[PDB]
């Protein structure tokens, strides 16, 4: 506990952009795209008042669009007076993918009519389109194949601080090791993340920070609509905060609170407010009505698990059930605890060998172990327990591909 | 039941089932087999006959039936073994676990088959496990398969029984003789022995 991540002071103007958001559409072989910015402002309405979104390739003005504000009409009260949405058509977008994390830069410029700047916000643009189709994960219409790890904050002097360093060398380390992907396990990270993400090229699963594992049964809360409120600030602010991000592909609702109605109506929410991210989440049966993605946490290859309401199939078997048409990515899977990733190899021919097994992420990334001083002042690495802390569940948070200190397992 | 319909030594395969010119000959080797035993229950699927590649005859034909009796699915391997001909995935030979990628009509493993983006349709496989001669190794393969995974329906072994005929020597004792004891020429040899069971119905 405590206060963990950054404190800082902003100063806006009284009139000033107070949220926006950037969206890329393309044409069939993405020789073309249209990037819409829509832009709100707070303070007071003026027709002088303009805003102008200018996007940026290097030193290179590649497009620029000016408009008053004013949205296009919406019913019968109108519209969005406080609201103007810009599009910029882009020829040949240079795309980006973890493989090339091609990006441009959008300067949002609020100002008067004859050029007088109020204030300026900016972003960093990736021109990618992510959807699913025909049953397959497509990023900018190629199947993807996730070669992800869940990747915690931890630091084994700092606990959960996360600095820019640790975040290099982790970012570093992964590519370095052919992965490709990461998912926020299991809530949003530190801002600065996404955007080492965006630059060095990674695809992120951002993940609402909502876990109820502990509860009996594990829906008590999430299908419980007086915890509704909680439960969509954590999901929403989230979406609000990250957004315009184009290492961010896919949303999650969270992690372990089974399947409850608010995750219906969260799942909904996203949906409606951003359709250019899929949205999954693996409680309750991994293939819920609340996930685009079938995405099971340690289900085997070939080997079925019938465990009853909840059964982790063969992930081979899962595919083809009657009915089933969505991609399958574990966002769990290979527990590498210890001495451990025996039968690592088994996942990856299935994962090329099936075009719908597209991967999965590992668990996990970092051990969770701490440093503690012996009597003569030396370092150690401690666990559950090593701190007084009782009940505790010892080792069982260490799990990493890479000890505290990144020292490869 | 299967129509009377196998051109499989044209080249291409569906040279003939493509061509509109025969699609009359075609269309009564299927409308007179419908006609005939529409009545009864054991039929529970139509086939529009085999190794004929996919030609658009197939498609017509396919329609008809459809239209005649739907009380019937209708399959047709040709062409693939999912084309739009066939209400059922029914690959001849294809493995469990290995893919046999060949151009055009790959052979995926029946497990890979069900789940290629966009296919829905159940799997049983119209010929499968060659029973030719000191055979059926790795038939248990299938069957866990079958029994593992809902869409995996099965299929048809190929075959039930030896095609030997009988010849006798010059005491008039009988002996088993396939392609070629008959002088005929060409001729494929043993190839036409590939049942469970001898021509005298004795099991392998
Ligand atoms: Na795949
Ligand atoms: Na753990
Ligand atoms: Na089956
Ligand atoms: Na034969």
């Amino acid at each position: 506990s405590g206060i963990f991540r950054d404190v800082s002071l902003l100063h806006k103007p009284t009139t000033q952009i107070s949220d926006f958001h950037v969206a890329t559409r393309f044409n069939d072989d993405f020789s073309r795209a249209v990037l819409e910015a829509e832009v709100q402002m707070c303070g007071e309405l003026r027709d002088y008042l303009r805003v102008t979104v200018s996007l940026w390739q290097g030193e290179t003005q590649v497009a620029s669009g000016t408009a008053p504000f004013g949205g296009e009409i919406i019913d019968e009260r109108g519209g969005y007076a406080d609201r103007v949405t810009l599009r910029l058509n882009v020829e040949n977008p240079k795309l980006w993918s973890a493989e090339i994390p091609n990006l441009y830069r959008a300067v949002v410029e609020l100002h008067t009519a004859d050029g007088t700047l109020i204030e300026a916000e900016a972003c960093d643009v990736g021109f990618r389109e992510v959807r699913i189709e025909n049953g397959l994960l497509l990023l900018n219409g190629k199947p993807l194949l996730i070669r992800g790890v869940n990747r915690h904050e931890h630091h084994p002097l700092h606990g959960q601080v996360m600095d820019e360093q640790t975040m290099v060398q982790d970012i570093l380390l992964m590519k370095q090791n052919n992965f490709n992907a990461v998912r926020c396990s299991h809530y949003p990270n530190h801002p600065l993340w996404y955007t080492l993400c965006d630059r060095y090229g990674l695809y992120v699963v951002d993940e609402a920070n909502i876990e109820t594992h502990g509860m009996v049964p594990m829906n008590r809360l999430t299908d419980d609509p007086r915890w509704l409120p909680a439960m969509s600030e954590r999901v929403t602010r989230m979406v609000q905060r990250d957004r315009n991000h184009p290492s961010v592909i896919i949303w999650s609702l969270g992690t372990e609170s089974g399947h409850g109605a608010n995750h219906d109506a969260l799942y909904r929410w996203i949906k409606s407010v951003d359709p250019s991210r899929p949205v999954q989440y693996e409680g309750g049966g991994a293939d819920t009505t609340a996930t685009d993605i079938i995405c099971p946490m340690y289900a085997r290859v070939d080997e079925d698990q019938p465990f009853p309401a909840v059964p982790k199939w063969s992930i081979k078997k899962w595919l083809s059930l009657p009915g089933e048409t969505r991609p399958l990515i574990l966002c769990e899977y290979a527990h590498a605890m210890g001495n451990s990733l025996g039968g690592f190899a088994k996942y990856w021919q299935a994962f090329r060998q099936y075009p719908r097994l597209q991967g999965g992420f590992v668990w996990d990334w970092v051990d969770q172990s701490l440093i503690k001083y012996d009597e003569n002042g030396n370092p150690w690495s401690a666990y559950g327990g090593d701190f007084g802390d009782t009940p505790n569940d010892r080792q069982f948070c260490m799990n990493g591909l890479v000890f505290a200190d990144r020292t490869p397992h």
